[PDB]
RNA sequence: CGCGGGGUGGAGCAGCUCGGUAGCUCGCUGGGCUCAUAACCCAGAGGUCGCAGGUUCGAAUCCUGUCCCCGCUACCA
RNA sequence: CGCGGGUAAGACCGCGUGGAGGCCCGAACCCACUUAGGUUGAAGACUGAGGGGAUGAGCUGUGGGUAGGGGUGAAAGGCCAA
RNA sequence: GAGAACCUUGCCCGCCGAAAGACCAAGGGUUCCUGGGCCAGGCCAGUCCGCCCAGGGUGAGUCGGGACCUAAGGCGAGGCCGACAGGCGUAGUCGAUGGACAACGGGUUGAUAUUCCCGUACCCGUGUAUGUGCGUCCAUGAUGAAUCAGCGGUACUAACCAUCCAAAACCACCGUGACCGCACCUUUCGGGGUGUGGCGUUGGUGGGGCUGCAUGGGACCUUCGUUGGUAGUAGUCAAGCGAUGGGGUGACGCAGGAAGGUAGCCGUACCGGUCAGUGGUAAUACCGGGGUAAGCCUGUAGGGAGUCAGAUAGGUAAAUCCGUCUGGCAUAUAUCCUGAGAGGUGAUGCAUAGCCGAGUGAGGCGAAUUCGGUGAUCCUAUGCUGCCGAGAAAAGCCUCUAGCGAGGACAUACACGGCCCGUACCCCAAACCAACACAGGUGGUCAGGUAGAGAAUACUAAGGCGUACGAGUGAACUAUGGUUAAGGAACUCGGCAAAAUGCCCCCGUAACUUCGGGAGAAGGGGGACCCACAUGGCGUGUAAGCCUUUACGGCCCAAGCGUGAGUGGGUGGCACAAACCAGUGAGAAGCGACUGUUUACUAAAAACACAGGUCCGUGCGAAGUCGCAAGACGAUGUAUACGGACUGACGCCUGC
RNA sequence: ACUAUAACCAUCCUAAGGUAGCGAAAUUCCUUGUCGGGUAAGUUCCGACCUGCACGAAUGGCGUAACGACUUCUCAACUGUCUCAACCAUAGACUCGGCGAAAUUGCACUACGAGUAAAGAUGCUCGUUACGCGCGGCAGGACGAAAAGACCCCGGGACCUUCA
RNA sequence: AUGGUUUGGCACCUCGAUGUCGGCUCGUCGCAUCCUGGGGCUGGAGCAGGUCCCAAGGGUUGGGCUGUUCGCCCAUUAAAGC
RNA sequence: GGUGAUGGCCUACCAAGGCGACGACGGGUAGCCGGCCUGAGAGGGUGACCGGCCACACUGGGACUGAGAUACGGCCCAGACUCC
RNA sequence: UAAUACGUAGGGUCCGAGCGUUGUCCGGAAUUACUGGGCGUAAAGAGCUCGUAGGUGGUUUGUCGCGUUGUUCGUGAAAACUCA
RNA sequence: CGCAGAUAUCAGGAGGAACACCGGUGGCGAAGGCGGGUCUCUGGGCAGUAACUGACGCUGAGGAGCGAAAGCGUGGGGAGCGAACAGGAUUAGAUACCCUGGUAGUCCACGCCGUAAACGGUGGGUACUAGGUGUGGGUUUCCUUCCUUGGGAUCCGUGCCGUAGCUAACGCAUUAAGUACCCCGCCUGGGGAGUACGGCCGCAAGGCUAAAACUCAAAGGAAUUGACGGGGGCCCGCACAAGCGGCGGAGC
RNA sequence: UGUGGAGGGAGCCGUCGAAGGUGGGAUCGGCGAUUGGGACGAAGUCGUAACAAGGUAGCCGUACCGGAAGGUGCGGCUGGAUC
RNA sequence: AGGAGGUAAAAAUGUUCA
């Protein structure tokens, strides 16, 4: 849930945290621990390419199974729920009885002890992990392949979920958490249930402080910026951009999609905005 | 420092010069409906955007002084 | 968190423990608000006196990266070897 | 000395004393030391010098680095991409600011010292010799295994049974492709219409034997598995090293105390010594000392950890290791590990206050060295607790087997090798960056005392300076400080600047409030010294006592040491937070919510940011961005995410 | 129905005609608006009115506790800020010794008045005044020094914007 | 008609620099006299004035508001000069 | 200790209690009663004369004297007012 | 414009050294209802429950005699009120 | 809205909300209120038995809790409906009725709010006082078909009617507004005003507590008679309709 | 026998102490530019909300909107008419 | 006796004592 800190502090008026109570080690798995350091937001070149990153709290990855292929009928035990600060939502650690231990997105309503199955025989529960072709309609699902072997891409963050509505041949239709409907193989994988940490959205950060923390630098505006620097930058006084509104690089607002794309076909209905 | 700008029946608005300026709504007058307004009918009536000048025949109409409430008047050091 | 009160159980109240905080005062440290001086300076941007922050979006060392219509910029058109 | 304010010596005085002391790094590069010099330099002079000349000087297995490890990042075989140039980047290889790794005390020189010497250690390697001593070949065991037939289950399919289905199938029905009878109606008749008997059942309907399809149950041979011994033989294993591989560790944040300790400091037993021409003070006073490391022992406080057996392939292969699962056994002042520190040893040494003469400085002798107290920002501690923002890698070490394997391990003694670079000197500065011997800047380590909360401030020790133009002189004037009658902001753009407030403990504290604050609100009182309460209380803790598992034990504890706080009484002064140090406060409005950021060098702000909000985009080598491209960031993220725009806590709202 | 305004109405135009709330505002020219408060006296300040030159709802509106080296106003205390200045010391200034620059500089035994003049004269005219040379001081002039005026204009650049 | 202080007109020196308003300090000058002084006329009874003439010796306040000059106001003054 | 006398009446110490919705503490008003007026009575209102009690004597405070003191026509102080 | 309600006259009436008015209190007012009210629509049932304090308490035996009741004593000053 | 292929029709899909018929003077609940089905958990009630305790009861100031709808917050969701809003229409004007759309909201989760014609405008408990008639739940019993919602007796409910009694009347009338007891809440003329000030609660909206000045001589309740109705029913009239002829326009 | 000694007093000091002063609050009123609503008023303006189905039945609560009555939505009541 | 639903669109006001 949530823990709304008391006003002690004007930085801490309204701010709130996570009761970190699905949680049970605060330590992770050294041996599932890779290293990770910052970027700055800087590329190859050395060179600012996404803008607002850095400062940030020193982290380190910890190795999630999102393609969880190779444990089909050997099932495993959540050993553990753990803090992931690569994401918003929490992680599972997994016992499997072959001895392997693994991280997962640790989705709703699982705690230790929990049995997760995996493969096309599995349960349809919470944490297991399947293909769509096994899996039933109007199931709640997560942790999903848009590609055979790829990977889990979608309906990974807190409290997330993805809609299966039907199955039609090789082809599964899945309502995204942005409401488009696509198309996906059967072939691909799901993990069964919604993402956990859901409060985590309701989280308001109090101060400038965690942010930075959090690894987002600060973020100026155009109209205060000089127009060499972007579009909407002079006047004397404030503004408003003088123009329509542009990206700093003079792009407009639309849509940036690239058409033609070999998704389109697969894709159903792209979402609503508005409505 | 300096520049600028539409006027028309009682009110509000239209109408650019083949030779008239007028038309709309409201208002007003007379009648009717009602026991007595509004809505209906009109014979309905109603004005020279003020004078000067046109190439004027004649200009609300075009041009200048005036006709004058007019949006913008702004010398930035 | 504990104790006590209270309750049907609570919410809640009090006492302690506990030691949070872009919390307070204030040295180092970092800044640079005011003022006086300097203004052929002691100094190509300082001194004195006060001043602000001072466990944090902190300061700092070492090493490294981003390079010119480009970088970087909590954005002053500021900085990129006076 | 030719020459002296400046050089030398001595004595005074003064300054710093979280530094103006001591040590390093970076940087400089010989500036270090000795001797000599003095036309340049030094803001004067100069006998002096960081200046000039010459000569000398830097000694390491353990320090800091390489030979060990990797981070960011860089180069980058091949490679990909790119018109060429080249951009990226893999494997790799570099790359400390980090990890790992063995030394301490004292002495010495004119200059070096954890380097040399002395003493005592430690870490790698090497050879020889010796001894315990396992092993191979001999022997010894632990051993376990392929053949056959007997049996329980695969049940080729010969088929057996059940369930389901109709390929075709008898019967009656609905009306019939058209036609063949009976019957009735219609444009004037014609080309039509209605019920039904047969034909075809175009098709559909309801009961039915049969057969053929599919599924399941059993199940011959075929075939898998347990006994029957040839064959506890062919075979394996049993020293040790063991990985370039597996696994574990290495391996990590921030804050916060508390406890135990230590250094350090203050005293003191004890030792040695002075009389510092003053009124008193000979021992009762005063001064000085009142020390000694690593390492080896020990293994305390504190902290941490279950163990044994089996099974298992998950860890590229194997594993006795790690994981995982099963059980059994334990909850232990048990065991193990870690570990400050105490104590012992190191140390019959070394060092020292001082004493002897010697006086350039060569030496020589050398006392006591107990008790407490206070007390760290250091150690235990990479701990413990808590928190979220969730906190490097690799080597190294340990272990596993793979593998190597006939010699090998361990111990002792002796003898040996331990490489390269740095090491002088300055290092908050006169030696670095600053054009200067520049009031600037420069990271880290030691951190004495008395007061004090304190690393502030004052004074001071050790130690180091008086730092390089001076001597004078009551001018104005300027600067810096100081004081000021009466008044008290009348000054002035403006209370600018100054002045004031300022500490501790008590009391008491408003509007408003987001209930946290406002608040140190405001506004007041006391504060010194002496005595007594007080041989008190508190802390500590000795002796003594008591208990015990007997030890580095515990409890208590006279004394001793330290130490407040308060009450009462008294004393003195103008004054008691006496100096230094050290909030001014209140009301109201505007702006911005706040902490922060900003125009290095005239603007710190109402500007920027901020959390929060809304909109838009993005379905994922996304969108966006750097790039010609590859590729990269985004993100080792996946719409509760990411980017962009505007707004900018919070409250009420956000109309057309 | 006194007056005043205008709840109300008519008409024209609009894509729609500014709502809540605020309002001489960091926005109000007129303007020191008017009224009130505070003051002995207040172009500032506070409150209020609304006749909004030219507020206005995320170029957010109206408020807001707390915060502010912000801005504005007031008050207590405090004071040399002032009435109104005096005194002391120190560092300079001054003197002696020593070393020893600088910007600047067309010259020079470089007066004042009233004039004249490229219209502001040390330098010209007519007069007046003035022994020569220094030292400390003040700063009225030398249109003083410094910087080939930044304002203005002309010419040329640069960067920025855009329906060039 | 004076004067040359206002707003201006001209654009004559100065754009290889003539620093601007207001205040502070220091003043100096003129008189077109605010006070003080002398006087004429008066619709000057007296007090007090008005107007004109002569007169520049001296004096000509402190504060609130405003950057302000100016102005308004407060108290005063012999007067609060231009 | 003090009183004439009991008692926090006062004091040192000790304990931490005491009062409050049955209205504490505060605010307002008021001298109380016998009685008076009204009213069928209950009740309501009132507190003049007369009589009893209390309190006060310019305001506030204080004691002294005395058997006895709010000591009106007594004292002390302070204050306001009036007068020499 | 025809006033028994104004003003005046007569006349009448109620009081009578008084008469009227005003003010204040009680009554009437069963209009704060104890005696002595009410709450469907007149004002009035809390939106409903739970439940604290409080109020209230079925049948019955015994006791206490607190309430209650009887009696007596003392007091309830005098004056007042009432009776004579 | 469509003519860019709407409406309509067929098929498929998504999603939300509400649950037709059952379903009513019906049932349950303290009230609010509760209606698709299933499961889970759970509360209350009624009857019968009379095994148990043995007046433990009733009410309940304050207090606490529950408390329709709207509203508020946060986060989702959002089909339909739909304040506001926008057009259109009507209208003298229409910030409305009507139409077309349509935001919040309605929905879910957690919480605030704490009101309503929250009404039976009727506080709770107990006892008694004529009956009739329906209906719901349960117990029994008698004709017995031994069929049996055939009837009766009784307890608990819920409705209609009707006595006595009560009431100003309307009406209530064994579910009292009767007869009586206990307890609580509330009233004391209408306005001002359930408003101000203060306080409390609340994010806010606002709620709770709660006046005074001043003002009126009434406000009110029920019922009667009339009148009236853009209420109804029945009936009439040159009233309309169907016709004929005129007036209004000319002159007099 | 003596300016003797208890003892007492003046004076002085101290506690308490009125008045006074300083300070910050509480509370009760009055005024207050402007401003809100309430009551009354001949005869004024705008509309017609309610009473008859008052011409959209009204009213309760809430919310929003609007010159004003008021309108609309949600839920509720009948103190609602016709059949 | 037995048995769906309807339509009237809007259309205001009324000095005096009474």
């Amino acid at each position: 849930g949530i823990r709304k800190y008391k006003p002690t502090t004007p930085g801490r008026r309204g701010a709130s945290v996570s009761d970190f109570a699905e949680i049970t080690r605060s330590t992770p798995e050294k041996s599932l621990v890779r290293p990770l350091h910052g970027k700055g937001g800087r590329n190859a070149h050395g060179r600012i390419t996404t803008r607002h990153k850095g400062g940030g709290h020193k982290r380190a990855y910890r190795v999630i199974d999102f393609r969880r292929h190779d444990k089909d009928g050997v099932n495993a035990k959540v050993a553990h729920i753990e803090y992931d600060p690569n994401r918003t939502a929490n992680i599972a650690l997994l016992h499997y009885l072959d001895g392997e231990k693994r991280y997962i997105i640790a989705p709703q309503g699982l705690k230790q002890g929990d049995v997760i199955e995996s493969g096309a025989n599995a349960d349809i529960k919470p944490g297991n992990n399947l293909p769509l072709r096994n899996i039933p309609a109007g199931t709640v699902i997560h942790a999903v392949e848009l590609r055979p072997g790829g990977g889990a891409k979608l309906a990974r963050s807190a409290g997330v979920s993805i809609q299966l509505l039907g199955k039609e041949g090789t082809y599964a239709a899945l309502r995204m958490p942005s409401g488009e409907i696509r198309r996906v193989d059967v072939r691909c994988r799901a993990t069964v249930g919604e993402v956990g940490n859901a409060e985590q959205s309701n989280i308001n950060w109090g101060k400038a402080g965690r942010m930075r923390w959090k690894g987002k630098r600060p973020t100026v505006r155009g109209v205060v910026m000089n127009p060499v620097d972007h579009p909407h930058g002079g006047g004397e006084g404030k503004t408003s951009g003088g123009r329509h509104p542009v990206s700093p690089w003079g792009k407009p607002e639309g849509r940036t999609r690239k058409p033609n794309k070999p998704s389109d076909k697969l894709i159903v209905r792209r979402r609503r905005t508005g409505k």
